[PDB]
Protein backbone atom coordinates (compact mmCIF):
# COMPACT_ATOMS: atom_id res chain seq x y z
CA UNK A 1 0.00 0.00 0.00
CA UNK A 2 1.00 3.96 0.55
CA UNK A 3 3.52 2.45 3.41
CA UNK A 4 5.13 0.16 0.60
CA UNK A 5 5.38 2.90 -1.86
CA UNK A 6 6.62 4.89 0.36
CA UNK A 7 9.38 2.81 1.35
CA UNK A 8 10.86 2.30 -1.95
CA UNK A 9 10.55 6.32 -2.50
CA UNK A 10 13.08 6.24 0.49
CA UNK A 11 15.33 3.20 -1.21
CA UNK A 12 15.58 5.36 -4.51
CA UNK A 13 16.27 8.48 -2.36
CA UNK A 14 18.82 6.66 -0.58
CA UNK A 15 20.23 5.41 -4.25
CA UNK A 16 20.05 9.14 -5.09
CA UNK A 17 22.73 9.74 -2.29
CA UNK A 18 24.29 6.83 -2.63
CA UNK A 19 28.73 7.01 -3.11
CA UNK A 20 27.73 5.20 -6.78
CA UNK A 21 26.55 8.19 -8.02
CA UNK A 22 28.17 11.09 -5.73
CA UNK A 23 30.63 12.88 -8.80
CA UNK A 24 27.19 13.89 -10.54
CA UNK A 25 24.32 14.24 -7.65
CA UNK A 26 26.45 16.42 -5.46
CA UNK A 27 24.61 19.58 -6.59
CA UNK A 28 21.39 18.48 -5.40
CA UNK A 29 22.48 17.00 -1.85
CA UNK A 30 21.47 20.17 -0.30
CA UNK A 31 18.87 23.81 -1.03
CA UNK A 32 21.11 26.12 -3.38
CA UNK A 33 22.63 28.63 -1.34
CA UNK A 34 21.37 32.14 -2.86
CA UNK A 35 23.46 34.18 -0.63
CA UNK A 36 26.74 32.02 -2.79
CA UNK A 37 28.33 34.06 -5.45
CA UNK A 38 26.69 33.48 -8.52
CA UNK A 39 23.51 32.90 -7.02
CA UNK A 40 21.75 36.53 -6.52
CA UNK A 41 19.63 36.08 -9.14
CA UNK A 42 18.15 32.41 -8.04
CA UNK A 43 14.93 33.30 -6.46
CA UNK A 44 13.73 35.60 -9.57
CA UNK A 45 13.98 32.89 -11.52
CA UNK A 46 13.19 29.76 -8.85
CA UNK A 47 9.97 30.22 -6.92
CA UNK A 48 10.04 26.98 -5.53
CA UNK A 49 13.59 25.76 -4.52
CA UNK A 50 13.73 22.29 -4.35
CA UNK A 51 16.98 19.26 -2.99
CA UNK A 52 17.34 16.09 -1.54
CA UNK A 53 17.93 16.74 2.19
CA UNK A 54 14.43 18.65 1.88
CA UNK A 55 12.62 15.54 0.27
CA UNK A 56 14.23 13.08 2.77
CA UNK A 57 13.47 15.01 5.87
CA UNK A 58 9.22 15.46 3.88
CA UNK A 59 9.12 11.52 3.76
CA UNK A 60 10.66 11.77 7.54
CA UNK A 61 7.81 13.96 8.49
CA UNK A 62 5.38 11.69 6.39
CA UNK A 63 4.33 14.47 4.22
CA UNK A 64 4.49 12.49 1.33
CA UNK A 65 0.86 10.55 1.12
CA UNK A 66 1.90 8.70 -2.01
CA UNK A 67 4.53 8.28 -4.60
CA UNK A 68 3.52 10.17 -7.24
CA UNK A 69 3.59 13.37 -4.17
CA UNK A 70 7.42 12.44 -3.85
CA UNK A 71 8.11 12.30 -7.68
CA UNK A 72 6.60 15.59 -8.54
CA UNK A 73 9.05 17.19 -5.55
CA UNK A 74 11.82 15.34 -7.53
CA UNK A 75 10.82 16.20 -10.27
CA UNK A 76 10.43 20.02 -9.46
CA UNK A 77 14.24 19.79 -8.53
CA UNK A 78 15.64 18.61 -11.79
CA UNK A 79 13.00 21.28 -13.29
CA UNK A 80 14.78 24.22 -11.30
CA UNK A 81 17.86 23.41 -12.58
CA UNK A 82 17.14 23.16 -16.16
CA UNK A 83 15.14 26.38 -15.81
CA UNK A 84 17.51 28.75 -14.23
CA UNK A 85 20.87 26.99 -16.10
CA UNK A 86 21.76 27.55 -19.42
CA UNK A 87 21.04 24.22 -21.70
CA UNK A 88 24.95 24.09 -21.89
CA UNK A 89 26.10 24.47 -17.93
CA UNK A 90 27.82 21.34 -16.61
CA UNK A 91 25.08 21.05 -14.04
CA UNK A 92 23.03 20.30 -16.42
CA UNK A 93 24.32 17.47 -17.38
CA UNK A 94 24.60 16.29 -14.03
CA UNK A 95 21.30 16.67 -13.43
CA UNK A 96 20.38 14.80 -16.46
CA UNK A 97 22.45 11.72 -15.62
CA UNK A 98 20.82 11.51 -11.99
CA UNK A 99 17.25 12.08 -13.38
CA UNK A 100 18.05 9.17 -15.79
CA UNK A 101 19.05 7.03 -12.64
CA UNK A 102 15.76 8.58 -10.76
CA UNK A 103 13.09 7.66 -13.21
CA UNK A 104 14.31 4.22 -14.30
CA UNK A 105 14.22 3.58 -10.53
CA UNK A 106 10.69 5.39 -10.15
CA UNK A 107 8.98 3.45 -13.18
CA UNK A 108 10.11 -0.35 -11.77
Amino acid sequence: GPMEQLKCCSGILKEMFAKKHAAYAWPFYKPVDVEALGLHDYCDIIKHPMDMSTIKSKLEAREYRDAQEFGADVRLMFSNCYKYNPPDHEVVAMARKLQDVFEMRFAK
